[PDB]
RNA sequence: GGCAACGGUUCGAUCCCGUUGC
């Protein structure tokens, strides 16, 4: 009876996303757990953790939009593009308000970006950061990303604060590093927090410290930690909330769960769909409309 | 399940996800 669901963790500053994920996995005594998009050690914010069967649908969040609040230090460029790196260039901040306004605008909409060597992108079976730490640079192609919104928050002294809503795989550190160059003074990230992933309620986000306080409380009150921990989870199908839901009577789901495509009344002409059973509307997995217009099973939840 | 190659994700995921091979 493993736990299935999504925990919206507020990642602690300085901790790697994997380390945060593993601590949560242990707190929930889960058999399987994965996160839906890493945050740098320096960053904090929403790190969705899929537990149990929920990991099967992590791709929908890995590919979703995200929103960040960032503060850049102007006048200094670092090798990592953030405060955890080494300063490689230092120049005077001399741009004008008009120049800043123009530079920021070049990052709005559909743009292209060459990611930092300090990233988890793969190159011949190894992460780019592995080469970076060895003092080895490798060729990287520019990747298309979309900045849905970029809000200028403030420019005070050598600090520039922005809020960015972007598509999956967008490197804020690179937008900032690139911006620093366009501004003629260089820049690096000194503050970064992911405010949200997709449409998840920011109010459901919980800190690692709060999880530990609940574990402590459960012991204090002599009750299963699950009684206090499980209510914090979003449904295991929440990662696929964007897709239409199709319900099948139990007489049809039995074949569906055996790998057979099935016909149903309410079903879209195409695309992926969440599939539920009987009246209780139990989620049994993801399906997909095939040629015959049938709902074919794609990724199902284990039965038992 | 598992193993491997390759790719993903905002950087110290062997660990989560995807493609392919066994």
């Amino acid at each position: 009876m493993d736990i299935n669901g999504v925990l919206l963790l507020d990642k602690p500053q300085g901790m790697s996303s994997n380390d945060a994920l593993q601590k949560v996995k242990r707190i929930y005594n889960a058999n399987r757990a994965g996160h839906t998009g890493a945050l740098d050690p320096l960053a904090t914010g929403m790190l969705p953790i899929c537990l149990g069967e929920a990991t099967k649908f992590s791709q929908y969040l890995l590919d979703s939009d995200k929103r960040y609040r960032v503060i850049a230090r102007l006048g200094q460029r670092t090798d990592t593009s953030d405060a955890d790196g080494q300063i490689v260039e230092e120049r005077p901040v001399t741009f004008s308000a008009e120049q800043l306004a123009a530079a920021l605008d070049t990052f709005r909409g559909d743009i292209e970006q060459i990611p930092s060597m300090y990233s988890a992108l793969k190159y011949q079976g190894k992460k780019l950061y592995e080469y970076a730490r060895q003092g080895i640079e490798v060729p990287r192609e520019a990747r298309p990303i979309t900045v849905y919104e970029l809000l200028f928050i403030r420019h005070e002294g050598n600090e520039l604060e922005l809020e960015i809503h972007c598509s999956k795989g967008t490197y804020i550190r690179t937008i900032i590093d690139d911006l620093g160059e366009k501004l003629g003074c260089g820049a690096h990230v000194i503050y970064l927090r992911r405010l949200a992933v997709s449409k998840y309620p920011v109010e459901r986000m919980v800190t690692l410290e709060h999880l530990r306080e609940l574990v402590e409380q459960a012991e204090q009150q002599d009750i299963p930690a699950a009684e206090l921990l499980d209510p914090l989870l979003m449904p295991m199908d929440s990662p696929a909330s964007d897709y239409p839901v199709v319900n099948l009577p139990l007489t049809s789901s039995v074949y569906f769960k055996n790998g057979n495509p099935v016909r149903t009344s309410g079903a879209p002409l195409e695309g992926l769909v969440r599939v539920t059973e009987g009246e209780n509307g139990k989620f049994i997995g993801m399906g997909e409309i095939d040629d015959e217009g049938r709902v074919a099973p794609r990724r199902l939840v284990v039965e038992y």
